[PDB]
């Protein structure tokens, strides 16, 4: 049924190995070069004015398919904000994610902050905090200092009567001028995604599974995410 926040806020908890990564930057993409065995994906998402998000989450390959399974737990949101109200607009501005590497723990740390246009002409924050780590035990590429920038389009599928989201995302590396890694070769082609989500904000509980499908040599995603509450 009807998700209890707003499908806007849920983007970025809902695969960065699918970012573009120009020629001269293949040596900086941690994601890909942590597959197949994959990622831990941490965040929180601090909504000013308002509650927060934790998420964890798993990326990796099962087979011929790239699959996030996310823990989203929210607390101290506000019973009339903008998240618990649903006053936020159906659409997702563009962003820079500020990568820079993690060396102690073999990975990478992020830091943006997502603008959610509000319905009254205001302006919600989301401050994320993130920090990957790779599962696997072998040889990762630790980026220099560069950002993701992110371009976001949301829709609706007309013959869906769920509680549902269509996204397309384009994602390009930027900010600093022969594969790099094993794991970039796994995206050479299109790639199937799962997306699967169990979260509870203030103890309204939902998930969420997408499908669909990613192109890193375009940065592009194409995913339909329907709320399986």
């Amino acid at each position: 049924g009807k998700l209890p926040v707003p499908w806007p806020t849920l983007v970025t908890t809902l695969v960065q190995c699918f970012s573009r990564y120009p020629d001269h930057m293949k040596r900086h993409d941690f994601f890909k070069s942590a597959m197949p065995e994959g990622y831990v994906q941490e965040r929180t998402i601090s909504f000013k004015d308002d509650g927060k998000y934790k998420t964890r989450a798993v990326v990796k390959f099962e087979g011929d398919t790239l699959v996030n399974r996310i823990e989203l737990k929210g607390t101290d949101f506000k019973e009339d904000g903008n998240i618990l109200g649903h006053k936020l607009e159906y659409n997702f501005n563009s962003h820079n994610v500020y990568i820079t590497a993690d060396k102690q723990k073999n990975g990478i740390k992020a830091n943006f902050t997502v603008r959610h246009n509000v319905e009254d002409g205001s302006v919600q924050l989301a401050d994320h905090y993130q920090q990957n780590t790779p599962i696997g035990d072998g040889p990762v590429l630790l980026p220099d200092n560069h950002y993701l920038s992110t371009q976001t389009v949301l829709s609706k599928d007309p013959n869906e009567k769920r509680d549902h989201m269509v996204l397309l995302e384009f994602v390009t590396a930027a900010g600093i001028h022969g594969s790099a890694s094993q794991g970039e070769e796994l995206f050479t082609g299109v790639v199937p995604i799962l997306v699967e989500l169990d979260g509870d904000v203030n103890g309204h509980k939902f998930s969420v599974r997408g499908e669909g499908e990613g192109d890193a040599t375009i940065g592009k995603l194409t995913l339909k995410f329907i709320s399986t509450t």
